[PDB]
């Protein structure tokens, strides 16, 4: 129709881009300052999954909202087989500091096979990494000092990347494959920040003595954005989804958050932690034993009044849909199968959007409208308020008024932002490891 915007699409990744031959996992935000920052995957070994890879992660910006890119970097990169995987962004309105977060596994590790725990030994109410050695002798790292189990300091020292030091020279990384000492083979979160609007990153922080508890095996970012919360007791909370597998490989999504600025983290409960079943049964993430109640990748949006929905990939076939209350401490008991919303066990795409449409608040959804990655549709959520709960607190629904196709064939990951001009910036997997397509469209488009 005269005015609908649908950019053809940019391969904004694609092999070759960076020397890298795949890509996948978008993550697509726009800062404070307009400026569009594109994160993914770069797969350097085909499109598997860790640990059948090497992967790193890279960036793009654009300063003009999204109309030209830049040449890219790689923010981080581990040797030998040793993995990061699965980002995300976000960034603290108050600093302007810019966030990403990432899943990382040494060499040989993944989501399968990931050991348990955060890898970290308390000594005398400090968390230190914990290295092995040959014959499994455990060391700890200690303000980047190894020291053997007797408390004894070793000629070894690290960095923030893992390199290993003997008497100040680089002899290995702690995440190869040949170290002579090593991290416990387990996930880990990678957090990196800009303070100059993503052109330059920090190293990465390794925050699983905070948010990886003992019982969990896998403990991984899910892939997209988060929020920071704007309205409420728990304004200015920076919120972060994730997912993790117990003891029995189950799987479960959360948040973690922070209160200052990213500087300390806490993991909430899952959705499934206390979990009335259709039926009445009472689960838990802990000993959840069974595949049909997992829910797993997931993103999160705020309601008018603060109450945050997490929209998870599940088994169900649909859409499911967690609230919480307290800003992703704890999550009501029941969650919601969203029928309108077909959901093929695939990671998707929600964000909040600005301003209302047809009278009501909106949020911005993409995934697959299929049973399989294909037909990636684009959907205008508006919020209704449907009643109460028992404990008095508004209950919200959507209505998926607006349904656009806007890829024929086949989509898998995506990321939206809203942009500058208020129109809708989406980054897809419309392959599935290769070219990586960011268009922009506008409501206009969307509601035609
Ligand atoms: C750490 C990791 O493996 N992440 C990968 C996840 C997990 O394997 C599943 O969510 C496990 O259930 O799934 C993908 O394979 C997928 O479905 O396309 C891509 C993503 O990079
Ligand atoms: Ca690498
Ligand atoms: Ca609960």
């Amino acid at each position: 129709v005269e005015g609908a915007v649908k950019t053809e699409p940019v391969d904004l990744f694609h092999p070759g881009f960076l020397n890298s031959s795949n890509y996948r996992i978008p993550a697509l935000f726009k800062t404070k300052e307009g400026t569009l920052i594109a994160s993914i995957d770069a797969r350097r070994h085909g499109g598997a999954d860790a640990p059948n890879n090497d992967i790193d992660t890279a960036v793009r910006r654009s300063e003009d909202g999204g109309k030209t890119w830049d040449e890219g970097q790689i923010i981080m990169d581990y040797p030998d087989k040793s993995s990061v995987i699965d980002t995300t962004l976000i960034q603290d309105d108050e600093t302007g500091r810019i966030f990403l977060l990432v899943t990382h596994f040494p060499s040989k590790y993944g989501f399968w096979n990931a050991g348990l725990g955060s890898g970290f030994k308390n000594i005398d109410g400090k968390e230190y990494l914990c290295l092995y050695d040959s014959s499994g002798k455990e060391f700890t790292v200690r303000e980047n000092v190894v020291y053997d189990k007797d408390s004894n300091k070793t000629e070894y020292t690290t960095n923030a990347l893992g390199d290993l030091f003997k008497n100040g020279t680089k002899i290995d990384n702690i995440n190869s494959s040949t170290a002579p000492l090593k991290a416990k083979g387990t996930s880990y979160i990678n957090l990196v920040y800009s303070d100059d609007d993503g052109k330059t990153w920090s190293e990465p922080q390794n925050i699983n003595f905070q948010v990886k508890k003992d019982w969990m095996k896998f403990l991984g970012i899910a892939p997209g954005r988060g929020i920071q919360i704007k309205n409420g007791e728990h304004k200015g909370r920076i919120v972060v989804p994730v997912y993790y597998t117990n003891e029995k490989g189950k799987q479960s999504s959360a948040v973690i958050y922070s209160d200052d600025s990213g500087k300390n983290w806490t993991i909430g409960e899952s959705p499934n932690d206390n979990r009335k079943l259709e039926n009445g049964k009472i689960i838990n993430s802990k000993t959840l034993s069974d595949d049909a109640p997992q829910l797993t990748e997931c993103q999160v949006v705020e309601m008018p009044n603060g109450q945050l929905k997490l929209f998870m990939r599940n088994l169900s076939g649909y859409l499911n849909i967690a609230t919480s209350f307290d800003g992703g401490a704890t999550w009501d008991e029941t969650v919601e199968k969203d029928t309108n919303v077909l959901e093929p066990y695939c990671q998707l795409s929600v964000i909040n959007y600005s301003q209302k449409v047809d009278g009501k608040d909106a949020v911005i959804f993409s995934n697959p409208n299929a049973r399989s990655r294909s037909n990636g549709t684009v959907r205008i959520g508006l919020i209704n308020q449907v009643g109460t709960y028992e404990n008095g607190e508004p209950k919200y629904e959507f209505d998926w008024k607006y349904n656009k196709l806007v890829k024929p064939g086949y989509y898998a990951y995506s990321c939206l932002t809203e942009l500058s001009n208020g129109n809708i910036g989406l980054l897809y997997e419309g392959t599935p490891s290769e070219e990586m397509s960011y268009i922009e469209m506008n409501l206009k488009y969307l509601e035609s």
